[PDB]
């Protein structure tokens, strides 16, 4: 019944600059690569951009004040590249510091504790021109960038991430082309996993010479992954991808120096030829990882990866996702069995559902308080079999643009109102309010 969580939790809600904050071009902000993206026809769905989005860029104290309202005690939030350094090196554009300088204060006046992502797919397009992620240079670019944020923002930001769910950036915008930069190329994807490695790796370095009282770590995707039958061969194309698409692409880099074995099997022939020289500064201790969920998949060895999905009847999302509650507690306990990090949050838990605001001026969105419950007592479960689980953040706070799919998924816990820019607090952000006040479930 009662599921009480540790003295410490830290209870968040997480968002992105570019799905929230629309005036991608204010204030002498660069281009980034999601402006160019989505502003080319075919991209994404309804010819949606974040021109306008949440209109966060003017409506942010409104939203703090949601955030501190509701009682919600942590905060992941990302910062713009371009709005920093608009050709991504270089000059430093002190109107964009400004802007989050506002809000980092803010949070702290309120007590909420800010957890920045530094990355959080918004290239400058002027990096991109020079090859972004596909570039080895791109982990000089990325350090310089840290750097800067460190300095500005070290002394009151002590909760740091470096990349936002890497797997995503270089295989979704690199090999199947949906996200920007919108490329199919399996070479170049597979060197973007690397750089994305050397650059989170060389930031984490800047980092420990510049923030010494403070903690960095890195986010990544995951889903829960079921064989089809009880086949051998079913049960290992299960294990290619937990290690492709889950968090050992990254995490065995990191922990071990080099890539997790069905990876090779697969991607050798598509890594850099000398990758392994670059494995020692890539193993740069972090202090935290970040682990995302959302869904379970069925799946069966089939004769691309030589892997299938299996649609399963199960209740799903607005997003056609299968909801699979238990799937957050097998990754964090599979990460401590893993690579038992000494700390482990999750960045990103939530549901897309279509909402509609009824007569009474409500959002009774109960589908995403089962969900949100159901996956919360999951997470304690295995705070109590002893996974270092330090906190949960909701995605979203606001419903906001939804990448490819652009604004037609909401996962907001609070309803945004596109046509005024009306907040609505949904029964979710009530019921989750009330779940940070006594710090767990019933
Ligand atoms: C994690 O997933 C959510 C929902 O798909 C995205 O909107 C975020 O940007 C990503 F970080």
């Amino acid at each position: 019944n009662v599921k009480k969580f540790p003295e410490g939790f830290l209870w968040g809600v997480a968002t992105a600059s570019y799905q929230i904050e629309g005036s991608p071009l204010a204030d002498g902000a660069g281009m980034s690569i999601w402006h160019t993206f989505s502003h080319t026809p075919g991209n994404v769905k309804n010819g949606d951009t974040g021109d306008v989005a949440c209109d966060h860029y003017n409506r942010w104290k409104e939203d703090i004040e949601i955030i501190e309202k509701l009682g919600v005690k942590a905060y992941r939030f990302s910062i713009s590249w371009p709005r920093i350094l608009p050709e991504g090196t270089g000059r430093v554009n002190q109107k964009g510091l400004d802007f989050y300088n506002r809000i980092i204060d803010t949070l702290l006046e309120k007590g909420i504790t800010p957890f920045v992502t530094i990355y959080h797919w918004d290239l400058p397009f002027a990096l991109q021109l020079k090859g972004g992620w596909a570039n080895r240079e791109i982990a000089d670019w990325f350090a310089e960038y840290s750097r800067v944020l460190f300095e500005n923002f070290g002394d009151r930001v002590k909760n740091w991430i470096t990349l936002n769910e890497p797997w995503v950036v270089a295989i979704v915008g690199h090999l199947y082309g949906v996200h920007a930069p919108g490329m199919r190329d399996i070479y170049v994807a597979f060197r973007a996993v690397h750089n994305l490695l050397r650059a989170h790796a060389r930031a984490v370095k800047v980092f420990r010479e510049t923030v010494k009282d403070g903690k960095i770590g890195i986010v990544f995707n995951n889903g829960y992954f079921e064989p089809a039958s009880e086949k051998e061969e079913d049960i290992r194309a299960v294990r290619f991808m937990h290690q492709f698409n889950n968090y050992p692409l990254f995490l065995n880099p990191i922990y071990r120096g080099d890539y997790p074995e069905l990876v090779l099997e697969f991607a050798r022939e598509y890594l850099p030829e000398n990758y392994k020289d670059d494995m020692s500064e890539i193993q740069e201790k972090i202090d935290f990882v970040g682990l995302n969920y959302y869904s379970g998949h069925l799946v069966k060895f089939d004769p691309p990866a030589k892997v299938s999905f299996v649609e399963r009847d199960l209740p799903k999302t607005a997003m056609g996702w299968e909801i699979v509650p238990e799937g957050i507690y097998w990754i964090l306990k599979k990460v401590k069995e893993e690579y038992n990090p000494p700390e482990v949050y999750i960045t990103e838990n939530g549901a897309a559902f279509d909402d509609v605001v009824s007569e009474d001026g409500r959002v009774h969105d109960q589908n995403r308080i089962d969900y949100l419950k159901a996956h919360i007592g999951q997470a304690w479960k295995a705070i109590q079999e002893g996974v270092p689980l330090k906190g949960y953040f909701v995605w979203s706070l606001l419903d906001n643009f939804e990448w490819a799919e652009g604004y037609s998924k909401r996962f907001g816990i609070v309803y945004v109102d596109y046509s005024t820019q009306k907040r609505i607090v949904k029964d979710s952000g009530y019921w989750y309010s009330n779940v940070v006040k006594n710090n767990g479930l019933e």
